[PDB]
């Protein structure tokens, strides 16, 4: 079984890779859309203004919530109303608060990987001798770290971070040795969803990038693959793509 | 490499899977516009009246048509205008004059599995004990019969007929021994693209099944199994959403 991560970007970005629903109401109303389509964990992504408010009527909705944060301030308010999971695109790097918050919380925690050269040039891409090893290595040391904190490997969750200070090379290497990561024997989260190596690797016939909203299909390959492979779960803009990709591999796999 | 076949319905159809182009402009933009998109096939399906003007024009623009007809008569004026391939639903059983055709042709020929119990009952599906061992068995002895009338096997291409006389069960099943008929030696097309099946297991939750237009990325993803399993090639409708699947299978098995 493969856990499908749902979107739901409560901010208001030009770049946005899928949806803007700063509105509160809109942004309900997408969070119980996506999990009316089979999501079963809604990340929320914002700061506190905008989030808490998504994250206590969504809880309060019996969705499972995740926060996507970075700051264990926003975190820990998340918490207090009803968000269920912690997302940290830092892998607990940024906030040093943070461990012990999921230490004191019990909940599950996402160790995104992010390892930028420096912290002024966090999207320049690193350059790797060895990706894989690379990315497996530092996760590996993130959870260390969690772990020396008080929490509980059991609730860890571990992300690649694809696209972040990686190439769309690095992406797929990444994507490819995706068994040896998931032989950490820790659970692992894909978020590949819209991203601009997708966008690239679709780019039109003049070599102009697939819009975002052109990158499902993809999207939704990467997640059947990801089943395929072991992955714990994906986190997607267009849920009901990734469920039907779900739904696929498990009537193609399961056919006696 | 996973050859895609783009579908061009020239009939008019109220139950149509994917668009109606009895017009022969539209039909032309729609054949240029999926050959624009990735296909490396147009598969143009009506009779003569209709499928002709479209399969001269296509293959006036350089595309490479097939004709999916069960005629013989109706393939040999496609040829006489320009097609390269015969797609025949009935494998060569609804007309004797097929196999010699394609003898004298020397083209392509898409034996497609359709074993009905009987002629008037064509849609009825068939009560099978081994649905894998059984279409195999018939499909070698579809060989067997185009050999026999002088047909080269190397340009025979095998398609089990998703749906023919077939219920979803049997479909998932065939899928997931897809190996086992890839490995006859002889190429094999997969046509499962918006079909019934997907229609079901797409559900909503009424239980009113998924709009044909809603089931490519199932389409998709049965592509991308299609092409790691050692599939020659695919039929669809949405001739972006397979190009698109394939393009990620073949970025993340590449990935060194
Ligand atoms: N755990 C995890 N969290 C993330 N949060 C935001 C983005 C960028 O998302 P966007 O495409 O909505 O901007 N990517 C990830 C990711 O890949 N993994
Ligand atoms: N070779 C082959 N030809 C076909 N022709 C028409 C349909 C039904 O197509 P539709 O969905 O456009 O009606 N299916 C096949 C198929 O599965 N394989
Ligand atoms: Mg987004
Ligand atoms: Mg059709």
């Amino acid at each position: 079984p493969v856990q499908v991560m749902g979107v739901l970007n409560v901010t208001d970005d030009s770049f946005s890779d899928g949806g803007c629903y700063l509105d509160l109401d809109d942004a309900v109303k997408h969070g119980l859309a996506m999990a009316a389509a089979g999501a079963g964990i809604v990340d929320v992504g914002g700061e506190t203004s905008r989030v808490i408010p998504v994250v206590k009527e969504l809880a309060a909705q019996g969705i499972t919530v995740s926060i996507d944060t970075m700051r264990a301030d926003v975190a820990r308010a998340a918490l207090q109303n009803g968000a269920q999971m912690v997302n940290d695109v830092s892998g607990g790097r940024a906030d040093p608060a943070m461990g012990p918050l999921l230490a004191e919380a019990d909940v599950p925690w996402v160790l995104m990987h992010w390892r930028a050269v420096s912290a002024d040039t966090p999207h320049v891409p690193v350059r790797y001798g060895n990706v894989v090893a690379e990315v497996r290595a530092d996760l590996l040391a993130s959870v260390a770290d969690a772990v020396a904190a008080g929490v509980d490997p059991a609730r860890l969750v571990l992300d690649p971070g694809l696209g972040f200070a990686k190439t769309a090379q690095h992406n797929w290497a990444i994507l490819h040795a995706l068994p040896e990561l998931v032989a950490t024997g820790i659970p692992v989260l894909v978020g590949a969803s819209r991203k601009r190596f997708l966008g690239a690797l679709l780019a039109g016939p003049d070599g102009v990038m697939r819009p975002t909203d052109g990158r499902d299909t993809a999207t939704a390959v990467i997640s059947a693959l990801a089943a395929l492979h072991g992955a714990w779960g994906v986190r997607v803009h267009d849920v009901r793509a990734s469920v039907d990709a779900i739904k696929v591999v498990e009537a193609w796999m399961g056919a006696e």
